């Protein structure tokens, strides 16, 4: 079957973190041959899923954009479904859509406060995942709405659990990860532990990986909120918490999802998704 040298090749850019010490290989630009892994998963006839959620203000804008980009960029040359949860169906932008992709929408109830309603993610799509998800795809990427597709994001960042590094932190030393770090949430980190900061704004692997993330973080979330405490950045620092006890079996560098705002170092060889503009007093 497949192995990691069939396709991978850590050697192309040395001068970046590419594999880890559990053997998980960190995609970069030049590191993969999508052309093997395209024909390895056309023979296999794989579909593959992406969730997006967007409510309130989030709903018109972003939605368009980031649907319009992920129809032109993801996984193109394979079937894809795009699950689309919404809070007022009305406002859903009309997409047209390339060969081979289709979506389902849903309405989901908004939550009161933005944080609820980020964090509530978690649960909504482990429901979803048990109803029908678990039987139309084969992989699956939870994203943030608040992003766009720029070049192509495809099979290469396919794996049972899949991780984002988040661009501002790829570099930076454990101790100044900003993990949550009371001993009293469930998301609790010490200093001088773990491995990366993952970004909450994408993460995937199979159907049965992306359950057992959102399962273990709501349980997480829950649990905080029953001892009247929030983790400071909310579903990412369970996300962490999560990655930290169980390791991501592929990560995504930081070309796969960038904040223009940080610069354009040389590490970034090519950007195949990019953050929008946070407002959070505007859009939220
Ligand atoms: O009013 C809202 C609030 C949230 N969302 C959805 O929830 C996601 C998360 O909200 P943000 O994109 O504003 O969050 P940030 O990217 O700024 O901050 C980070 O921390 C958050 C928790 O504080 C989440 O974990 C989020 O995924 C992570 O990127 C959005 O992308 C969107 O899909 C909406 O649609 N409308
Ligand atoms: O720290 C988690 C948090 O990071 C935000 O990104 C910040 C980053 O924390 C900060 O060091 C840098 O100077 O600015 C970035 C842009 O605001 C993310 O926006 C948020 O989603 C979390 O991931
Ligand atoms: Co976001």
């Amino acid at each position: 079957k497949l192995k990691l040298s069939d396709w991978f090749n850590p050697f192309k850019r040395p001068e970046v973190v590419t594999m880890t010490k559990w053997k998980a290989p960190v995609v970069w630009e030049g590191t993969y041959n999508r052309a093997v892994l395209d024909n390895y998963y056309a023979k296999q006839k794989i579909t593959v899923g992406l969730t997006v959620f967007a409510v309130g203000r989030y709903i018109e804008h972003y939605l368009e954009e980031f649907l319009t980009s992920a129809n032109k960029h993801f996984m193109v040359g394979h079937p894809v479904i795009f699950y689309i949860m919404v809070d007022d169906v009305s406002r859903m932008p009309l997409i047209e859509l390339g060969p081979l992709r289709s979506f389902k929408v849903f309405k989901i109830k908004p939550e009161k406060r933005w944080q609820d309603i980020s964090m509530m993610r978690m649960k909504t799509i482990g429901e979803h995942i048990v109803a029908h998800i678990q039987h139309e795809v084969d992989f699956l990427f939870c994203m943030d709405v608040d992003q766009v597709f720029q070049d192509k994001f495809g099979v290469e960042t396919l794996g049972e659990s899949v991780a984002q590094l988040q661009a501002w932190w790829y570099k930076a030393d454990p101790n100044d990860f900003t993990y949550e770090r009371r001993k009293e949430s469930a998301a609790y980190i010490p200093f001088g532990e773990g491995d990366f900061y993952y970004h909450a704004a994408i993460f995937g692997g199979t159907p049965t990986q992306v359950l057992n993330i959102t399962q273990e973080c709501f349980k997480g979330i829950l649990k905080d909120k029953k001892n009247d405490i929030e983790a400071q950045w909310h579903d990412e620092s369970h996300l962490n918490k999560y990655f930290l006890l169980n390791k991501p079996t592929k990560i995504l560098s930081p070309e796969y999802c960038w904040d223009y705002h940080i610069g354009l170092p040389a590490d970034i060889k090519l950007v195949k998704m990019s953050w929008q503009t946070k407002e959070y007093n505007v859009v939220r």
